[PDB]
Order: structure tokens, then sequence, then C-alpha cells
């Protein structure tokens, strides 16, 4: 009976920020916690920070691997909270990582490799992106651009077809009460159908 | 007439630090710089050390990049010196790499490929361990153990097999003093006999 690991993806400018501020406020505090990737607070964090603002540039080798690192700082904390009942909502993840990475030119059976051993997921919330949501990308952060996040979509999509990973896939077309209606309610069940370890993810 | 680039390779307790302090006394210091591995100070240094006193997990797959990144960060500085007439004396290298991510089950081949560009050592100096030595590894540090050296040696000597590098054996059964003359005068004399550019590893 741990809490459940839920993790919402998808483009830029696809909301997942909003949709996280609403599992927040329909569900009491004490009981769950929110995360943000990546974590610009930290070593990994600050770098990261540079890289996207445009003040800072780096191997394509060590961008991956930075990201990568911002996570499995807090695969301990994850681990402990969900043990501790605590349940997890997660802004980008593992996901976010490959895809990304992935779009770049880089290869998906590595990326993943890198990613391999994390928590697992027990619901990954896609947040498709319309067209007055695509087309909000505006490029005042680095992969922030139009013809980009389309490669990053071709990514996304192949990832969840290979679904070893329990996907809700998020229409564009629903309207905002009716989308935030809809996924809170996946969401608290998702956490009172939960059972058994966390698992361990692409292992 | 560049200078030498000189690696001393392995297990560990192996003593390659005593005989990397011996050539540093042995030779006038405006010449010669010595260069420990891992650098522990860098971002990636900080890293490899939480994972190394076993304050921090990391995917094995990260591991071997945080290891190699952190090799990456000096190849332009290892460039520059030895074009500057410098003679580098390095404590572990590329095949640290390869030899630890391998015994870990990586692919040898593919652990190769990312240490494939960096600056080709003209002559590295492999130290056996004796029976006083492997059982000198008491796990204080997390690959310190007796079994799984080991299988780090099945893959140091895989490679050394494959010399297309210039490696000189040396036997466990010396004695110290003697140990540190027939070094030193492997290591001045690859420093006279060196010509042509700094070759690139595994090219
Ligand atoms: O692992 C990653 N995670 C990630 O979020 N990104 C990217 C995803 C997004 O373009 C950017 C900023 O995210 P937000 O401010 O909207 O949360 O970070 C990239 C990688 C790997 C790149 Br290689
Ligand atoms: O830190 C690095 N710096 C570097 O120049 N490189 C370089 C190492 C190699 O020459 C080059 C090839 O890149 P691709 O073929 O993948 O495009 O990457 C690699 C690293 C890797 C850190 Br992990
Ligand atoms: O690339 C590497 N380089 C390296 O030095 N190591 C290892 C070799 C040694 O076990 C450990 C402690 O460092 P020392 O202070 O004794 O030099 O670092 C491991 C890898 C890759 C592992 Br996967
Ligand atoms: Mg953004
Ligand atoms: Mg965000
Ligand atoms: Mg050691
Ligand atoms: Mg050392």
């Amino acid at each position: 009976s741990r809490g459940a690991l839920i993790v919402f993806e998808g483009l830029d400018k696809s909301g997942k920020t909003t949709q996280c501020m609403n599992i927040m406020e329909s569900i009491p505090a004490n009981t769950i916690k929110y995360l943000n990737f990546p974590q610009r607070s930290t070593v990994t964090g600050k770098m990261i920070d540079d890289y996207l603002t445009r003040k800072k540039t780096y191997n394509d080798h060590i961008v991956n691997l930075l990201f990568c690192a911002n996570r499995w700082e807090f695969a301990s904390f994850i681990q402990e909270q969900l043990e501790q009942g605590i349940t997890l909502i997660v802004d980008r993840y593992a996901f976010s990582g490959v895809a990304y990475a992935a779009a770049k030119g880089a290869s998906m059976t590595l990326s993943k490799s890198y990613e391999s051993g994390l928590p697992k997921p027990d619901l990954v919330i896609f947040l498709e992106s319309g067209s007055k949501e695509i087309n909000r990308n505006v490029g005042e952060e680095i992969y922030e651009d139009v013809t980009f996040q389309q490669k990053v979509l071709q990514e996304y999509k192949k990832m969840i077809e290979e679904g070893d990973i329990h996907w809700q896939i998020i229409s564009s077309e629903f309207e905002e009460d009716v989308k935030k209606e809809l996924i809170k309610n996946i969401v608290i069940e998702a956490i009172h159908t939960v059972t058994g370890p966390v698992g361990q993810l692409w292992m």
C-alpha cells in the first residue's frame, strides 16, 4: 500500500505544469508530493539552467547525462516517499530524457539504458498538444522550437507503442475544466488501486 | 619532440600511486606533469566520489559515462601539454574505464567506442598484483572487492593481447627499490625516444 508514482509527460507548453497544479489542489497535501524535472536548483540543475537559457553550451554527450544524473539525485527520495505511503506527482521524467535525447540523434536503446533502474511509474499521463499549443513554442528556451518538438513527438509515440508502461493519453481537444476533471479522476484511481513493490524502470 | 604520454594501469592496491610518486621525484618537474584519474574535484568527479564512497548509486551505464566524461574534460589539456613538450604521467586512463566497465557486464567494444578519440599513450605500464596485493582489497571503496578485481584482470589481459598499444608489464615479484629503478628506466627512455604527432586512441 505504497504511494503511486505518477508522471506527467508531453511537449513544451502542453500545460502539464497546470495539470500538476490541479492534482495538488484536488488532493490533501499530507499524502502527496510534487516533483518538477529538471530540478534546476542542484549542481546539475544550475548547469542545465545555463544550457536551456543559452548562456553556456555543452556536448550533446554532456547534456544527455546532466539530465540523467539530475534524476538520479532523487531516485533515493522517490523510493523512500512511495514506501512511506506518499504519492508522487512528477513533471517530466525518464521519458523526457529519452525522447529529447533521441530527437537530437541519440540512440533510443542507449538513452534508455542510462535511465534503466529508476523507480517505475504506475501511470504516465501524456498531454497532447494541438494547434494553439505547439505553436506556443517561441524559443525563449533552447528546445522550444516547433520543428524540433515535432521530432521529439516521434520519439514519444514510439515509446508509448512499446507499452510495458501504463500510459494515459489525454486529447488536446478537451475543455480546460473537463480535462482537469478527467485527469483528477484517473489520478485518484491510480492511487487507490496501487499494490506491491515499486517497479524498476526498463529492467 | 613532444612530451611522452605515459599511463599507469593495474588493479586497486597495485601501488601505481607509489610508482607515480617515484617518477615525479626521479625527474625534473619543469618537464613533467602528474595526472590522477578520476579527477574527483570536477563536477563529474564529485559525483564519481559519491558513488565510490557508497553515498549515492547510479545506473551502471551512467557511471560508465561519468568516468568517460571525467577524462574528456582533460583531453584538451593533455594534448596541449604534450605539444608544449611536457611529458604526462597518468594514474589510470581509458583502460581503467573499459576493464572496469566490461567487468560489470558491459560491451568491451562499446566501452572502447566512448574512449575512442582520446590522446594515445606511448607507454602503458601495467602493475601486476601478487598475493599480498590483491588481498589488500578490503572494500573501503566500491570496486575494492577481491572477487570483482579478479574479473577486471580478465578484461585487462584481453586488451594487452590486442596490443596496438605499447605495454610494459611489471611483475609483482620485484623488490620495491628494484621495481622503482626498473620503471624509472623505461620511463626516461620512453621520453627520449618519442617522435611524431600525438596518436588518437582506438581510431
Ligand atoms: O532529460 C531531459 N529532460 C528535459 O526536460 N529536457 C528538456 C525538456 C524541455 O525542452 C526543457 C525545459 O523543460 P521545462 O522547463 O518545460 O520543464 O528540458 C531535456 C532532456 C534531455 C535533453 Br538531451
Ligand atoms: O565529453 C566528451 N567530449 C568529446 O569531445 N567527445 C567526443 C569524443 C569523440 O571524438 C566524439 C564523437 O561524438 P559523436 O560521434 O557521438 O557525435 O565525441 C565525447 C565526450 C563524451 C563524454 Br561521455
Ligand atoms: O572509467 C573508470 N575509471 C576508473 O578509474 N574506475 C575505478 C578504478 C578503481 O576501482 C576506482 C577508484 O579510483 P582510484 O582512486 O583507486 O584511482 O575508480 C572505474 C571506471 C569505470 C567503471 Br564502470
Ligand atoms: Mg519550457
Ligand atoms: Mg515545468
Ligand atoms: Mg582506490
Ligand atoms: Mg590513483
